[PDB]
């Protein structure tokens, strides 16, 4: 049992509401935050930018040191940092970005670095301005992850479009 609320089961371990997933976040305090980051770990926008907003800048500051040290991330990969204020930890996850022309078959590359981890409360991978169909993003998660994945859909017009066309 787990302190996650109000979500609709769509398999055995994977989960999705219509939420913002800073506010989830805070109120939840998961173990564990996906955040939908790039190679740089310059969260300007997206969910990225919202995270790291909540932190009051903090998550760039300690990504910037992050990346001085490691270089740069590969897209389809992860790094495991601090969840500041918002979850203990913060797995920074890079699914490929179409609007840079990115192979949409690191989508499950991308997604296997979930499996790491128990519990996760998570975004849909290369979705919203990473320009991929986030119903397929979908699929990929659902087929691709193993472990137990709750999954925050900020527009509430595509959360029931996600729901209705969920096979
Ligand atoms: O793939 C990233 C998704 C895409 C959007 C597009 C419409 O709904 C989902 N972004 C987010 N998902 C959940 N919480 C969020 N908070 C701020 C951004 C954000």
């Amino acid at each position: 049992v787990n302190s996650f609320s109000g979500y609709l089961k769509l398999t055995d371990n994977v989960y999705i509401k219509n939420a913002d997933i800073v506010e989830e976040a805070k109120k939840v305090k998961p173990t564990v935050v996906v955040n939908a980051a790039n190679v740089y770990l310059k969260h300007g926008g997206g969910v990225a930018g919202a995270l790291n907003k909540a932190t009051n800048n903090a998550m760039q500051v300690e990504s910037d040191d992050y990346i001085a040290t490691n270089g740069p991330l590969k897209v389809g990969g992860s790094c495991v940092l601090s969840g500041h204020n918002l979850a203990k930890h913060c797995l920074h996850v890079v699914g490929p970005n179409v609007n840079k022309g990115e192979d949409i078959q690191l989508l499950k590359s991308a997604y296997e670095n979930f499996n790491q981890h128990e519990v996760l409360l998570a975004p849909l991978l290369s979705a919203g301005i990473f320009g991929a169909d986030p119903i397929h993003s979908l699929r990929v998660c659902v087929d691709t992850v193993r472990t137990n994945v709750y999954l925050a859909v900020f527009d509430k017009n595509l959360y029931d479009k996600l729901v209705s066309s969920f096979l």
